[PDB]
């Protein structure tokens, strides 16, 4: 996946007008947009097609899929039907649940991103201790795309070590949550940025600023 | 706690609006609490919650297994309650702050949070099971009153009931298609969740009626 400027916009605004306007203001800097439930549950799944129609961007559905196999399959189908290019899935629910997603992705020509360790404080309670094993599980299942925490570069580095250089790794927690753009890119292929851009007084300047800080990368 | 008719909750996971509406309408005389998840919502929109309320006089539990950071969890809960859901199911594995975010929104909006502890599928044994007792303990400490536990593992469901106490409300999926027994599950859970055994039946109403007949004494 060739992410322009190694920057993925997490569009979590909950108003169609604002979401489209802000994305439009930073369109020259990105070609990959991550849409999650905040926007989808507020405006509907048709918003994905609208983004592709207006921006011709790659779409990652950050749905944190975390159900049983049968339900995970249905969620992935509905998501790809809406035009998503990839979907983010939790690894904590186990191998069968991840495999369910991989099957649908393969059938519809899409990608599955395995979330191994989250970036918020609460991730330390249960997820962190299982993160390395979840990553190894991904490797065993043939997963090639992963999600790791910008807020813990040592953990992000460990994830990169487990999955190898060939695997693709994206990382949220940059900016608002405290992660540093440049440091995160030492290990991740692309950084995910939400609020630091979409809540900025001038989103375009915010995006341009982040890119300037990682220009040599 | 919510008064679930016949201690039976329908997991409406059909992805077609017409079929979902038909089946739910056919079993409404037996069930007054319906659980709507992403298979239907991502296929027909959040307005489907409103339509179910309009068409049927049923309570709605949004089975969204909320599992994001606090900031995003709050947004998901807000949008879901705004749509008319009476309650929402949240994962406990992402930690206390993520669960607290959901509880805060539920409190401010006058709705309820159900904490999913251990799941009923085989994969749950890999990571969730080992953290389930603590996840439940965490819920109790946070003031969570509603929980979800696995019907497929009677011993685990029993332990979870002990941890949360008799005053807490517990619902349990995995009944029927996944192997759980209605009666056995009701020894510990206040209500059972049933999806496919009802919605894939040739006569959903008869299927629901049959399940209720098997637990009549309960
Ligand atoms: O471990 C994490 C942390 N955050 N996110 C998501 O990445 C974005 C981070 O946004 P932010 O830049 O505004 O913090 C949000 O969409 C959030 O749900 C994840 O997928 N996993
Ligand atoms: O641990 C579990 C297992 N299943 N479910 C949900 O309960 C329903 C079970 O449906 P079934 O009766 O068709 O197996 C589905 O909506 C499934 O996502 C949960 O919330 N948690």
């Amino acid at each position: 996946m060739d992410v322009m400027n190694r920057l993925i916009l997490a569009m979590d605004l909950m108003n169609r007008d604002d979401a489209l306007r802000v994305t439009g203001e930073v369109r020259e800097y990105i070609d990959t947009v991550k849409i999650g439930y905040p926007l989808v549950l507020s405006e509907g799944m048709d918003i994905i097609a609208e983004f592709r129609k207006r921006f011709g961007c790659r779409i990652i559905a950050n749905f944190k899929v975390a159900d049983i196999p049968e339900t995970n399959e249905k969620i992935c189908r509905a998501t790809f039907k809406a035009g998503a290019d990839a979907i983010i899935v939790h690894g904590f629910p186990g191998a069968d649940s991840v495999r369910a997603c991989l099957n649908v992705a393969e059938e519809m020509g899409r990608e599955v991103f395995l979330l191994t360790e989250m970036s918020h404080p609460g991730a330390e309670m249960f997820i962190q201790g299982a993160a390395d094993e979840i990553a190894r599980m991904g490797v065993d299942l043939g997963v090639k795309n992963y999600v790791g925490p910008s807020t813990r570069p040592e953990r992000l580095s460990r994830l990169r070590e487990i999955i190898g250089q060939d695997s693709f790794l994206i990382s949220p927690g940059v900016g608002a949550q405290g992660g540093d753009p440049g440091e995160t890119l030492r290990f991740a292929d692309a950084i995910i940025v939400g609020r630091s851009i979409y809540l900025a007084d001038n989103p375009a300047a915010a995006a341009a600023g982040i890119i300037e800080s990682i220009k040599d990368l």
